[PDB]
């Protein structure tokens, strides 16, 4: 059946009954109107009761809304409302309303008490819709929180808190009573009560922004909060309360555009060459198999009691296994294994004072890349000459992975449908595309193909031109910096006034709304610029035909275009959109230039003309609904691998958040100490082995000696575990009797720092395995398979290692 009418059906009969409700609300005074909203607020306190409410809840919103901002939401505005409560994305036109729309399902589920989480695209609009917001929200006894970069985070507040309460307290309102308009004039309405709810920004911090009852932020911004708040050393030092729900704004745009870059937390090289080559020789001087151990089985160097001395009085400390001084330790190791594990032209070559590499002679030309772990570094200061900057990633994850976190997902856009199975496939959400509030009379002409690219941009300034005589206004958009510098050079050659946009929103919406409407105005925009800002036409420029939106060319994507052009019919506004195309742009280069092209000269054409027809148009049409096609698959390829990742991710993240949480960890310590010795005691001493002078080798590691076991009298394996296990957790006891209860502390901060260490160091060797089976997966193991399986062998070493490096440290400190 028809899902969009079904839903769409219901949706109808909801808003209906939420008009009758409005003539029982609209004579309220504004004090029953807040304990209206304080009732609500403590019945509310689930989804179940937000359903149970739904009716007066957003009804009370468009009063709200309908005496503090003027706007009284459409009936459409109130649809959109209810497809975002409902977790979907509801398709709505540019300038359609829905900043407005999301206000009324926001105030419902913020009732709840675990907080609203409405993202943007930018910083701008993230301010600007509180503010613009804000009021409403106040209004009902919410608090409104906004989060931007850098360090930056607000709570909307009252301009005048004194005056607000006059106009709560009296019956104040900016729609004047008896109008029964779907639209008031800002011609008339109580600027006594516009004044009294003007609202501003305060400084708050990160915290707090998030403890507020909604919250506004940039989708960067939200999810670099999370990856921060998995570097923490004290469960405090939060700035979130968990992922409740979750309004994506401009959802195509976040969720699938900005979406494709997995978002990185990237800091610089910490330590200096000077440190490293002063290491490269200090590893010159411990004697191999008597300061320490290599056993490249393969493939690890650890040090001996020898080696620990040597170093503690050579550098010196007082303690090298110490939280202070694991950087010192850990340098040690990567120069000592440097030039004792990874030898000469074996496999890297130092050419040219450059390091490269193996892989296995498919070459050893891996320029490729540096080692993981700062050892590259290690080894140029081991070959003599020099060492270079690296970049350490603490923390990444995808767009994707971050928002499913959140209980019930939800995002708004002009476009979304073309992209239904996105939503669905990866988030999860259907999408509603919600009729317009008044007619769509927008004339879309078919797209104009030219030969030459030349011949494209000279066409389009004759537009330009013609269209600026005329008096009908232009928005012009490109997707480059460099084409609308071009574009901007061949309109002033011709002497025409005009403004060109690329990234300062702040400054750009400013001129947007009286740029693109006003009459006889021309306005460069790349790459969406202004977006989300309005554009209201001017006096007389309705009868000229309305705003002219051009096309410079088609995107790999319809909806990229399809932004661009809904940008000109607003509410059943006049205007008009054309896209310009020649055989040389990468679309076209991509696919169906010669296919196009010879029809071109078949037909009369071509004169240095464009050649137009509705089944050209529409050949387009497929011809870039197919180069989405192979996108998606691309790219949902990537995305099972990096849910692959995600998974490992959430059981470390989940990992350190208990560390974080435990006060006690002698349960957690038992756990570690068993693997450490269930491990190694099931591979050396059982089934058909019984070899012990391998065993205590692979547990040197730690202080000799708990190393009792020459005097072998062992009759089980089980006695031998159980043995081994003992002396392991005596040491503990032993341990936890003098550092006294201090030492909850130190154990959590040396987990972290291993645990951290690992993960980071993991991640940086995975993405070679990724860039291994992607290239070289062919003719093909579902590249996931090979991916899921080798990055599973993987990370049981990285938790293997960790145990190691964690029971090792505990006990000696
Ligand atoms: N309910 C309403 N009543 C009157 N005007 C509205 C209403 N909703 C939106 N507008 C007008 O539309 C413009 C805002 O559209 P916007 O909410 O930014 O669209 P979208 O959210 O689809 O991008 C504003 O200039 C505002 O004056
Ligand atoms: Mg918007």
């Amino acid at each position: 059946f028809d899902k969009n009418k079904r839903i769409l059906k219901k949706y109808a009969k909801m808003v209906s009954k939420i008009n009758q409700i409005e003539s029982d609300l609209r004579s309220k005074k504004n004090s029953e109107l807040i304990r209206l909203s304080m009732v609500l607020k403590e019945k509310v306190n689930s989804f179940e009761d937000a359903d149970e409410h739904l009716f007066e809840a957003f009804a009370l919103v468009r009063e709200a809304a309908r005496r503090t901002l003027g706007m009284r939401p459409f009936d459409v505005q109130v649809m959109g409302g209810i497809a975002l409560h409902e977790g979907k994305v509801a398709e709505m036109k540019t300038g359609e309303g829905k900043t407005l729309a999301a206000t009324m399902p926001i105030y419902l589920n913020a009732l709840i008490g675990k907080g609203v989480h409405l993202v943007t695209v930018n910083d701008y609009l993230a301010r600007r819709d509180a503010l613009w917001m804000g009021p409403v929200y106040l209004f009902l006894g919410l608090r409104v929180g906004v989060i931007n970069s850098l360090g930056k985070s607000y709570e909307v507040v009252w301009k005048n808190p004194d005056l607000a309460r006059k106009a709560i307290e009296e019956n104040w309102s900016v729609w004047p009573d008896g109008f029964n308009g779907e639209v008031l004039k800002e011609e008339s309405m109580n600027k006594e009560a516009v004044e009294a709810f003007q609202v501003e920004l305060k400084e708050i911090t990160r915290k707090e922004a998030y403890l507020c009852d909604v919250t506004y932020g940039t989708n960067n911004e939200f999810g670099f909060d999370y990856l921060r708040d998995n570097l923490v050393l004290d469960y405090n030092d939060k700035v979130q309360r968990g992922h409740f729900y979750a309004i994506v704004d401009e959802a195509d745009s976040v969720l699938i555009d900005e979406a494709r870059t997995p978002l990185i937390i990237s800091g610089p090289s910490k330590e200096s060459p000077s440190v490293y080559r002063r290491f490269a020789q200090i590893a010159k001087k411990f004697v191999k198999d008597k300061d320490f151990t290599v056993d490249e089985k393969a493939r690890t160097i650890i040090l001996t009691e020898e080696g620990v001395a040597k170093a503690e009085k050579i550098i010196g400390v007082e303690n090298l296994y110490d939280p202070g001084n694991v950087s010192l330790l850990y340098h040690l190791i990567n120069a000592l294994k440097a030039l004792h594990l990874f030898k000469k032209d074996v496999d890297y070559v130092v050419m040219n004072g450059e390091v490269i590499i193996v892989d296995e002679f498919t070459g050893r030309l891996l320029p490729g890349r540096r080692y993981s772990g700062g050892l590259h570094q290690a080894i140029e200061a081991k070959e003599g000459v020099p060492i270079k900057e690296e970049s350490i990633t603490y923390a990444t994850i995808t767009f994707q992975n971050y928002f499913r976190m959140y209980e019930k997902l939800a995002g708004m856009t002009g476009t979304a449908k073309t992209e239904e199975s996105e939503f669905v496939q990866v988030y999860g959400m259907e999408v509603v595309v919600i009729p317009t509030h008044k007619p769509m009379i927008r004339k879309d002409h078919d797209d104009l193909v030219f030969r030459t690219q030349k011949e494209k941009y000279e066409k389009i300034v004759e537009e330009i031109e013609k269209r600026y005589k005329k008096g009908q206004p232009v928005l012009v958009g490109t997707t480059s910096i460099e084409k609308s510098e071009l574009l901007s050079s061949m309109l002033k050659k011709k002497g025409i006034p005009h403004q060109v946009l690329n990234a300062k929103y702040h400054e750009k919406e400013a001129e947007i709304v009286a740029k693109a409407g006003q009459k006889g105005m021309v306005t460069i925009a790349t790459n969406m610029a202004g977006r989300g800002t309005d554009i209201k036409l001017g006096p007389g420029v309705a009868e000229l035909g309305g705003l002219c939106i051009i096309g410079t060319e088609r995107h790999e994507s319809r909806r990229i275009d399809n932004q661009l052009r809904g940008r000109a019919g607003r509410q059943g506004d006049p205007g008009e959109s054309i896209f310009f195309l020649s055989l040389e742009d990468d679309l076209l280069r991509i696919f169906g230039s010669e296919q196009i092209g010879k029809v071109m000269n078949i037909l009369k054409i071509e004169e240095g003309q464009p050649i137009q027809h509705p089944m050209l148009s529409k050949l387009i049409e497929n011809i870039q609904k197919k180069v989405e096609g192979i996108n998606f698959s691309i790219r949902k390829t990537l995305m099972e691998m990096d849910d692959v990742l995600d998974k490992q991710r959430r059981a470390v993240y989940s990992l350190r958040d208990q560390i974080l949480l435990e006060k006690d960890y002698d349960e957690y310590l038992k756990d570690i100490f068993e693997d450490v010795v269930s491990t190694r005691v099931e591979e050396f001493c059982s089934g058909k082995n019984w070899d012990i002078e391998s065993l205590k080798n692979s547990l040197s590691f730690f202080p000799a000696g708990l190393f009792d076991l020459d005097e072998k009298q062992f009759s089980s394996s089980e006695e031998l575990h159980d043995y081994l296990f003992n002396r392991l957790w005596e040491e503990y006891q032993r341990k936890k009797q003098e550092i006294g209860e201090d030492y909850r502390k130190v154990i959590r901060f040396l987990m972290l720092r291993i645990i951290d260490d690992h993960w980071r160091r993991y991640l940086e060797e995975v993405e070679h395995v990724k860039e291994a089976v992607q290239l070289r997966s062919y003719g093909q193991k579902d590249p996931i398979v090979e991916f899921k399986k080798e990055t599973y062998y993987m990370f049981d070493e990285m938790m293997r290692r960790i145990n190691d490096t964690i029971a090792n440290y505990v006990l000696r400190v």
